[PDB]
């Protein structure tokens, strides 16, 4: 049952075995009750370690593909559509679960921002392996989560909030890599990186490790996407 | 076929899709030809990585069926027993290989001696997880391997040979850890060493990167099962 299925998946995640994992609280979120704050990490733990190993495969052998002969063509091929679909699977189990259990048992603004966030996550993962007339649609349902969630948690958290924090992130990714639109992906990022530090008194040491970090992820990409950030050598002489 | 398998394999590895590239060389062995010094190599790593996985799984899952209730109890015995599964499974699938295609068809005194301290190492993980009467003969069966491989070796070696120094250290282990008899695993290792030691002029360039790193870890064991080694602090001065 869920507490079998929970100390179940402790134990597969603990044997970094997170196809178990995700088997899991596959099962726990079909039950049909809104899932805890432990296992909506659980399952998503679960999901990014599964995806994550396809996606990073399947960059390995594009990067190969591309880098070739017809023989090392013909290999390549066969074998990116195979991670393709192993990828795609794992996609269209977690859209699933979010649309039919997760998304409509969001009780709180919160959950709902974060699965509205996971959904817009899962849609660009398979943005980055569509091709032809399904990418059209594929990019709009990614845009279309993000977009849903990003104005629940405007008006629902503070700037400082890793969950908004961390979804100013992921969409800045979206415009950035997915739709090719660095203007707004980055106005996204620094206007979010903005408003956070304009509020920091509003950050609790409960999420005063977290919200620092993402914080320092929207910098990174920032300075990345900008070319060197129009940065130069600063001391603690900065201000004025 | 053969050239296709392995390509397709080294894209596998490169994935780090290492169920793939066991799957790619255990076909290429049963074509039943010689396999390669490369082919050798893939197949080898392919299937580290494999029981690798499943091995430190295991001893996840038994130190925490250690480390517990009876409801944790029934959870982490029902899944050790998967892992012991997949486990021999997969030492099993090599056992073969090993038996009808790659100690047979090795020609040479030295791809023997990797195939026979491969098939040491394979009854070794065995007796890893092998409870019972089968404890018994499987000890047998890796040590039969181990000293078979051993006595070709030291014929057919210098003592900085890389497999040689290779072959002594999985010996000492198994002494070690599968037979618990440290007098003899030390020995073993210290023997192994003292005699690389005594013919450093007998390696070659091609191999010194290789022969000083098992030299350091037969080393390293021996500090470790003998206390602190009988180690002080030393200087250029330790010599007379």
């Amino acid at each position: 049952d869920k507490n079998e299925l929970v100390q179940k998946a402790k134990l597969a995640e603990q044997a970094e075995r997170y196809d178990d994992m995700a088997a899991c609280m596959k099962s726990v979120t079909e039950q049909g009750a809104e899932l805890s704050n432990e296992e909506r990490n659980l399952l998503s733990v679960a999901y990014k370690n599964v995806v994550g190993a396809r996606r990073s495969a399947w960059r390995v052998v594009s990067s190969i593909e591309q880098k070739t002969a017809a023989a090392a063509q013909q290999m390549a091929r066969e074998y990116r559509e195979k991670i393709e679909t192993e990828l795609r699977d794992i996609c269209n189990d977690v859209l699933s679960l979010l649309e039919k259990f997760l998304i409509p048992n969001a009780s709180q603004a919160e959950s709902k921002v974060f699965y509205l966030k996971m959904k817009g996550d899962y849609y660009r993962y398979l943005a980055e392996v569509a091709a032809g007339d399904d990418k059209k649609g594929i990019v709009d349902q990614s845009q279309q989560a993000y977009q849903e969630a990003f104005e629940i948690s405007a008006a629902a958290m503070q700037p400082t909030h890793p969950i908004r924090l961390g979804l100013a992130l992921n969409f800045s990714v979206f415009y950035y890599e997915i739709l090719n639109s660095p203007e707004k992906a980055c106005s996204l990022a620094k206007t979010a990186f903005d408003e956070a530090i304009a509020e920091l008194d509003t950050l609790s040491e409960e999420s005063y490790k977290d919200s620092t970090l993402i914080m320092q992820l929207l910098r990174d990409n920032l300075t990345l996407w900008t070319g060197g950030g129009g940065l130069r050598t600063v001391s603690l002489g900065a201000g004025a």
